[PDB]
């Protein structure tokens, strides 16, 4: 007789406290951006990016993070 | 007779407290750029990025993690 | 009879007190940037990354991890 | 023949250039205050002040201050 | 005859830059206070001050000042 | 005959860069206060302070300070 109890307890706390958060500036890109092009070929396919791109903030107030697992495998 | 008993107890804490947060600048590529290109061939696919891209400014009040994994695998 | 009792406790503590966090300056690619290409013949798949790119600012309030793997396996 | 020219001439400049002001905590009087009197006797004018009082946060952006006096006194 | 030319030319600068102003923390009276008056006879004024007063924070972006006095007296 | 000229040119610069300003802890009276008094007697004026009083942060991003004067008395 086969007998599996899966009793895990979790009391866990992931805890923050910010007094103040701000004063962010991100300023990317404020530079000239010049391309010339002049006699080019391409046989394949192209991907071109030109300027300011993908460019992130991210200011979460708290941004706390718990992953949690469980796996019972019977076989 | 197999008899597994799982009972795991986890009362952790995972904390932080900060006063303030703040005055944080992020001024990528504030320089000029200037790409000139001329008589090139190309016969395969190209990829280009010219500028500032994919600049990150993260800034969380907490940013605190606990990864947790529970595994009982029985054969 | 085979008898297994798996109950580990954990009352760990992962903590972090900051009294101010911040004026962070993060100013990459003020420098000019020129690429002056000419007669480049490529045959295969090519990649270009010209500017300022990928850059990171991150600045977590507390940026605590607590990693905690358990497994019980039985054959 | 009294001839009096009063001609100052004046292209002064008071600047200032700030990137971020701010987090600033003004916390006064967190602590206990407990005044126990008992059998006094005054004869004259009493002033009594008891707490946290006239507590200033003063945070302007600028806070430039220009003073010019011109006097032309004539006897 | 007198004949008096008062022409001060002024081309002055006062100038401030700042990257960033914060994170100013100030804490008066965390302490506990005890006042404990017994048999205390009086003839004249009294003034009494008791807990957290008159306790400043200032936090200026530039705080520059100039001041320019002018004076021509005739007799 | 009397010929005053009283041309003064001024082209001066006071200027100051900061590149950050912060974290900035001020904490006065953090210690605790008892004042016992006991059988006391004042016949003139009296004046008590007690506690955290008249406690100054002056933090200016600039607090450059010019100071000019110009006389030119005649009798």
């Amino acid at each position: 007789s086969v007998q599996i109890v899966y009793k895990p307890v979790d009391l866990s706390k992931v805890t923050s406290k910010c007094g103040s958060l701000g004063n962010i500036h991100h300023k990317p890109g404020g530079g000239q951006v010049e391309v010339k092009s002049e006699k080019l070929d391409f046989k394949d396919r192209v991907q071109s990016k030109i300027g300011s791109l993908d460019n992130i903030t991210h200011v979460p107030g708290g941004g706390n993070k718990k992953i949690e697992t469980h796996k019972l495998t019977f076989r």
